[PDB]
């Protein structure tokens, strides 16, 4: 899994869509999780 940012509103790396953004950047996909869906990890 590749961390590219955070799927939480407020962080200086908020992903518009965790799965979509990661897919665009040549990734299998992406899932939002960690502590209360804060970190966005791209499927890899």
């Amino acid at each position: 899994d590749k961390l590219i940012g955070s799927c939480v509103w407020g962080a200086v790396n908020y992903t518009s869509n965790c799965r979509a953004e990661c897919k665009r950047r040549g990734y299998k996909g992406g899932h939002c999780g960690s502590f209360a869906n804060v970190n966005c990890w791209c499927e890899t």
